[PDB]
């Protein structure tokens, strides 16, 4: 069996090239249909119509580079766009890959017949509207956010397109005949691949959220001359309520479960005011759907019983955006497990995905799997970002060669 | 014994009269120095010249009327500034009930010879200066004030004197030889006078006050990549460390002893990061200096104790102005519940001030003592203001009168 041979240098090369395209420092600024977003853009299709590939910036500003080859496809990518405080291998990492992992299934004669086309899907970060790319490639809803989406600064997304002179384009849209799995390359930095110091991890579910607000409505009082009996504190009840939780949503967790206050506001605010109202933010995400339900339905319950017995009142808001997970397709994760073991053996693992990737939006309509390498100025090692092509582009070709 | 009576409808017609400078529907707003404020001190002198009282606007802005009688005197006063969101008889109410009882004491044979001081201490609420008036009185240092003291507006209280006529005018300063006695009647809102259904509260001590910021140091990290057990959440240390502040306060409390926790902030406060940082705003008070100093200590120790444990650093931040606790004179208050027993049998109380006033700065210098009437839009019945009063007047005799 031969297998297809990446090349690191021109790897590297095309990675650093699209940093240069809005490096600020240690990172990159490159907010979607910018300037110099769609100056990359350009290049990126450049440098697909190089490696052969029919390729163009479409209509939502997604880079899209279609094999010419005929037979079913394997759709490769991640998204080019930055968040304000980006670094150079969020979703960049994704789109090279796919790029020379396309390169090099076209250079070995065993591989070469074999359809890998590439992807750049724009505003996976939501500069205007999240995962507008991956939604309009799928076929999802989009008609709202063209019509009324803006960015920070106010501007329409679709007069953005029309600046970027994306008008009157044709959008690339999923064929579920000829495009039958998608790959996703992407960086973890958030810690579980580096704190095990393992070097490759296959993903098996994107987990699902949940996002409230809890407000806790009390009664104003003087610091100083109110006695402790007497008062109905707020942000006391706040702080009791956040050990509620905590002993709830431990008794469901395993390992892998997350739940987080990200902020507390109190109010007044003063040092001489009892706060007679109080607000926290919780977020809390799992792979596994029962427990992601029962951990919802555990903080209804809290809520009642709290309502049941104390003076300040407790009052939960969903926020508009849960998600389910989504689980990625098991015989893509286990080409994906097969190279890893290959060609890192030792070194990988399977884990969830803790974030959201455009992957969760393509998984649902075509089979999708996702493959990680570690980050540590968000940054991985050289060797490491070559390893996780090498792998990516075994599995690449094992799973273009079942296709057949 | 030939008691003096006073004239309830003088007495509230007055307090009325002074609500009519700056009245602002429900209360009223009264910034020291402010061209209200001046006209209701011209005003209030006046009424002070009417009584029989040598008085005047001092170089500070105090409204000061000095007996023409002979002998050890009495003062009784309060303040008429408020802050912005004042009410109309948080210090109005000790200033006319010392104008009323100087009244009565004059028009009865038997206390016609006892000398009555009455003042109205400018700047108690801190537009410029907290308690710039008492502090003058008694010659604590003010020239620092005096130079450089400004209000909200960046207005320096020197320039703002000068603007309201008196750049040239003597400051009234205490005479220990001739001034033996204060008293200041005052109303309280907070509580406990209402929560116990009594009228007429005798002040044993003006609390003590700390005040602190308490830091958490830990990690920011993604809420959703990051798993539970390496994170480092500066927030969710701070809430745990409430619990323990709890624990140790109350251990060591009584039931007068308060402690608030009135601010929280997390950083940066967003639903997605982990906080990398936290801060608390921490006060607490008590009349027993034992006690507010063991409760430092406890602190202290709570600090060093989470520091020799824990992944989240915590760091103690003493706030300046702190104060200890002030008691009022044994003697003073004795005459005090002797009159409420005889007027108000069954409905007054000893209780500790739980808010600063000018007394606490006179009661350094000369005997001192406090007189609360409840109140419940801040306001106190019509009648139970007149008792306070008739309360208070049987006391300023019998205060005076043992003077000689
Ligand atoms: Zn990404
Ligand atoms: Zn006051």
């Amino acid at each position: 069996e031969d297998f297809p041979r990446i090349d690191p240098i021109r790897l590297l090369d095309d990675l650093k090239t699209l940093r240069s395209f809005g490096a600020t420092g240690p990172g990159v600024v490159r907010l979607s249909l910018s300037p110099v977003d769609i100056d990359a853009r350009r290049w990126l299709a450049g440098r697909m119509t190089d490696a052969g590939l029919d390729a163009a910036i479409d209509g939502v500003g997604t880079v899209f580079g279609r094999s010419r080859k005929p037979g079913p496809a394997l759709v490769i990518g991640s998204h080019s766009d930055t968040q304000p405080t980006g670094g150079w291998l969020d979703g960049a990492l994704g789109v090279i890959y796919g790029l020379e992992i396309a390169r090099a299934l076209g250079e070995c004669e065993a591989t070469r017949e074999f359809a890998v086309d590439v992807a750049s899907w724009i505003d996976e970060e939501g500069t205007f509207s999240s995962f507008l790319g991956s939604r309009s490639f799928v076929g999802d809803a989009i008609d709202d956010s063209l019509r009324s989406a803006r960015n920070h600064e106010g501007l329409l997304l679709g007069d953005a397109l029309a600046q970027a002179g994306l008008a009157n384009t044709p959008r690339v849209t999923l064929d579920r005949k000829r495009q039958r799995a998608y790959l996703e390359p992407h960086i973890e930095q958030g810690g579980r691949l580096e704190a095990s110091a393992k070097l490759i991890g296959v993903v098996t579910t994107i987990v699902g959220i949940r996002e409230f607000q809890l407000r806790f409505i009390g009664q104003r009082n003087h610091a100083g001359t109110t006695p402790m009996a007497i008062r109905r504190d707020a942000g006391a009840a706040l702080v009791a309520f956040i050990a509620h939780i905590d002993d709830a949503f431990g008794r469901l967790a395993d390992a892998d479960t997350v739940w987080t206050v990200g902020r507390i506001d109190l109010d007044p605010g003063s040092f001489s005011v009892v706060p007679g109202k109080a607000v926290l933010h919780l977020q809390f995400r799992d792979a596994n759907p029962n427990r992601l339900h029962a951990m919802e339905n555990a903080l209804v319950a809290l809520v009642d019983e709290w309502n049941g017995q104390h003076l300040v009142r407790a009052e939960l808001i969903a926020c508009e955006g849960a998600e389910e997970p989504v689980t990625m397709d098991a015989a893509l994760q286990q080409h994906l497990a097969q190279a890893a073991d290959a060609l890192a053996p030792g070194q990988w693992m399977h884990m969830p995905s803790g974030a959201s990737h455009d992957a969760q939006v393509i998984a649902q309509h075509i089979p999708a799997c996702m493959l990680f390498v570690p980050s540590i100025i968000e940054d991985t090692a050289e060797q490491h970002i070559v390893l996780g092509c090498e792998v990516a582009a075994r599995a690449a070709a094992r799973i273009a060669g079942a296709l057949r």
